DNA sequence: TCGCGAATTCGCG
DNA sequence: TCGCGAATTCGCG
């Protein structure tokens, strides 16, 4: 709670900064707050890197590639920091997804459906893709104790409250939030193991079962619950919060740089 | 290696059985081989179940649902067995995916692309969806030591060798296997942590890092490497193999039923 | 070049 | 009914 983020946030709002530009601005704020630490922003990671990180855990892992310069490209990029051993440690990965143009149709008068008949459109499964990148960055961070992955959802397919949109003929159509003809929110909940959405799940839980002990890598899933678009200021504050808690977890491998610089 | 599967396999080939009907036939073979064990086949699992399995690991897990009767429906169903405590243990989950209709276009004469110009079509990312279900059944089986998930890939987007298709005008067009304009095989490799495709990865590896010890749940990804469709006999034999090794892992909780029945 | 992402309508039980 | 899956063309750097 250092005040400087109040100025940064109002900058984002004053410019309608998308997720990618907000993560770039988060890097700026971080280096402003921690001037002796070294941050950077990437817009992609190559599969070779991920595989290289994998076989460092176990020799039999990470031994596959079919397209040589294949890569993943989170539309909000990766913010990293440099630790005391010169290694780069990811402190933020962000992505922003959209589904369900229903509120647009109902705001206007366009009747959708197979025969121009429907008010609503049966929600599709495109949002299932979001699990691939989460898997990639999870495997990338399989040796870290923090998973700083933030997903930002938007659209009529991601409602957490009931909303009423009125047509150009006075017709109030109602979007019922828990309706399985619209709500695709459940399609993401496997990523944080059914832990709460709209919350920062950055620090990894360790759960057991038998002698079977294991680590969970949960993603932070945030929803514009009322159908509207995201406020860049809030989007910014969330990312700053998830990145700082990442820095808290990295605190051991950052000490030298912070005390002697 | 009990012979009976030779007859079963030739049955599948003689009928072109899709993945779902092959898994149903696998159940039949299993109960034929293990007549004192109790198997069953489901075609879906409800999110409530998955959440119920999750909070059995940790109280804070599995506490989310937005659509009440939301479910997942692997197009090859789930084969289970009943253990000595009356509990049902999944021994097989199978799914079959398709991408890249290129070999059809080149077999015929249809030039694709924005202006009816191209021989090839730039491969899309629909195959990324396959990670959701893998996540769901992984969370479902987070307390098991075996992950019996088999994925069957088919299409010009999943080639492991170079193939040559000749047009109705003598034109040999060549599909180069490691071409990143066609090959989407890398889009699955996060599921088995870069371990070998076309192999049975059913038994879970335990890898460490610090004191940080963890369990990996790797999916079996099989490819029709030469673009063609799957032979139901082989598809069958693979599923039977992955399911039996599942039974091997369950061997402790199955003893009573096998010795006293 | 090459390789990555976007998220869509609608069928089906 | 309601809710799940299918996998597609093509833009963009």
């Amino acid at each position: 709670s250092q005040g400087v983020i109040g100025i940064f946030g109002d900058y984002a709002k004053a410019h309608d900064l998308a997720v990618g530009e907000v993560s770039k601005l988060v890097k700026k704020a971080l280096s402003n707050e921690y001037p002796q630490l070294s941050f950077r922003y990437r817009d992609s990671i190559k599969k070779t890197e991920i595989n290289e990180a994998l076989k460092k855990i176990d020799p039999d892992l990470g031994g596959t590639l079919f397209v040589s310069n294949s890569s993943i490209k989170p539309d909000g990029g990766i913010v990293e920091v440099k630790d005391d051993y010169g290694e780069w440690r990811v402190v933020l990965v962000a992505e922003a997804k959209h589904q369900g143009k229903d509120i647009i149709n109902i705001r206007n008068g366009l009747l959708v459906g197979k025969r121009g008949d429907q008010d609503l459109m049966a929600a599709g499964n495109a949002i299932d893709r979001s699990h691939k990148n989460i898997s990639e960055i999870a495997n990338f961070m399989l040796s870290e104790s923090h998973f700083p992955y933030v997903l930002f959802l938007e659209g009529s397919n991601f409602l957490t409250e009931n909303i009423s949109i009125t047509r150009p003929d006075g017709r109030v159509v109602n979007l019922e939030y828990n309706s399985g003809i619209l709500n695709r929110l459940d399609r993401l909940t496997a990523a944080n193991y059914g832990m709460p959405i709209n919350s920062n799940l950055c620090i990894n839980k360790f759960v057991n079962h038998k002698d079977k002990s294991i680590m969970l890598q949960a993603a932070s899933i945030y929803t514009q619950g009322d159908g509207r678009e995201w406020d860049s200021k809030i989007m910014f504050e969330i990312m700053f919060d998830i990145s700082t808690t990442s820095l808290r977890v990295l605190g051991r491998d950052l000490f030298e740089q912070l005390t002697s610089k």
